[PDB]
């Protein structure tokens, strides 16, 4: 009762006389799944004998993959960005040796207990998804699926995770969208004693099935701490070279 | 301009008459056009 | 995609043993066009030849049936009231004198000018709605129609007409609903000169075709002003009479 409720004889046709051209031209190597799968350092993890970095034979490395500026800036195109990983880590001597070392990487969901030693009983590993690999052995490769809360990860997070007035010692909170932080990677030496050989673990991170929505501008300028856009004020630099003229080349 | 394109409207029975507002509603009603005097001395 | 947008051998049988009984008991006389259509004092105008209250030989009575406590308290019986009244004026001098005066009643709906003299040119009532009568005429019946922009005449109105902050200096326009009030009624002795003999114009109306919903307790109080649920808070009267004790008459 209320009754509201291939070019051919702008497409280069209106610039200019045109032949056919018959192209052949594939499309398949500029998909995501082209231009993504390929395995990228996201991480590299120190366990030294000497220094103060690691020096207990254990690691903790927070899972952000905006550490170093080739694939932070490749995966940076867009906002959201849902994939399955293919994560490969590549164990060698800081002198790039191969040492008969037997190491342990955990993948510790947010929640589970980050290990606090080497011998720490987070290690027993009954539901952590971990590697048990030696550096002998060729580089531990697992498919991680997309685990994120969301329907895609999000590098760019324009907001806050949590409510309440943000002053400025919880600036460090923006843009810190907890679907993306997805715990620890846990790497120990698989041992009471501490080993005897100083290690580097590399962390090459391969994105499968990949699908991406948002495309925002790239990064032209100098990447300075992850998960942040912060760039040198005093040293912003232009997206490309320059001219001494502009009616010269 | 029937007030649809300038804001969202529901459906509205108007169920107004307008015969209080033709000229034999306006016009039909007696009002005074002449006085007329007749006194004993002026 | 959403899918959520007569007695016969407590009706006297549960109680007692009743026999059959043809009740031809009509109900005809307790409807509201039975109880409500009897003409009521609701208005009496003085025109006076030397009184203070209208000496000029014209009145501006502003219609407001809550004047006189028979009809005030039979129409307030109810809140919403939606009714044509049959309206007669009974004029006569007041020692009841049937005099050959002429006067001029005349309807003021509200936005018309009240006259503010005997010979004013809102007399002309070129649009008002005006009687032309003698005294020795019989009195004055017209239909009037249901004027109210509401659906119902509303003879309680918990609420204030206008917005803004309500001081005590605005306090009488609480319960002043503008659906109620219908402008002034008006009547004059037609003349230049002042009319002769002292009149009072009575007027008695009754309501046809009513309609009212809302019923409300009756009034056991004496009514001290128009449009006012007012009442002596020093002199509460109880319903009705006492006793001297609960198990005596
Ligand atoms: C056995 C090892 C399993 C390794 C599991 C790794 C989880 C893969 C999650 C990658 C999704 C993005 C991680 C974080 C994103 C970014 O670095 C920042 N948080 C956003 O700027
Ligand atoms: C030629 C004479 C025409 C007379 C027209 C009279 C208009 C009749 C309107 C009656 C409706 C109620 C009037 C006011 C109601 C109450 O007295 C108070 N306002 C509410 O307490």
């Amino acid at each position: 009762r209320v009754a509201d409720m291939n070019t051919q004889v702008t497409s280069d046709e209106s610039m200019i006389e045109t032949r056919c051209v018959l192209n052949s031209h594939s499309t398949a190597e500029t998909t995501l799944d082209s231009f993504f799968s390929r395995a990228g350092l996201v991480g590299e993890i120190d366990l030294p004998l000497e220094g103060t970095t690691n020096p207990n034979g254990y690691a903790n490395w927070d899972i952000d993959i905006t550490g170093y500026a080739q694939m932070r800036r490749k995966v940076e195109l867009f906002t959201y960005m849902r994939f399955d990983a293919e994560f490969t880590f590549v164990a060698c001597t800081p002198t790039g040796q191969v040492v008969p070392q037997l190491l342990q990487y955990m993948f510790v969901p947010p929640g589970a207990p980050k290990p606090e030693s080497r011998e720490s009983l987070a290690w027993q590993t009954a539901t952590n998804p971990s590697v048990f690999v030696k550096l002998t052995d060729p580089p531990a490769q697992v498919s991680v699926p997309f685990m994120s809360p969301a329907s895609a990860y999000q590098w760019f997070y324009d907001g806050y995770p949590t409510f309440g007035e943000h002053k400025q010692e919880k600036d460090l909170e923006y843009g810190a969208c907890p679907n993306n932080m997805m715990g620890t990677f846990s790497v120990r030496t698989v041992g009471s004693s501490k080993s005897k050989y100083a290690l580097v673990v590399r962390i090459y991170m391969r994105m499968k099935h990949v699908r991406a929505w948002i495309p925002r501008p790239m990064r032209n300028q100098n990447y300075l701490f992850k998960a942040n856009p912060n760039y040198a004020g005093d040293s912003i630099k232009p997206t490309g070279t320059s001219r001494n003229a502009i009616t010269t080349l």
